[PDB]
């Protein structure tokens, strides 16, 4: 993804 933010994934 290009914004740094993007989403809850990996831990």
């Amino acid at each position: 993804c290009a914004n740094p933010a993007c989403g809850r994934h990996y831990s």
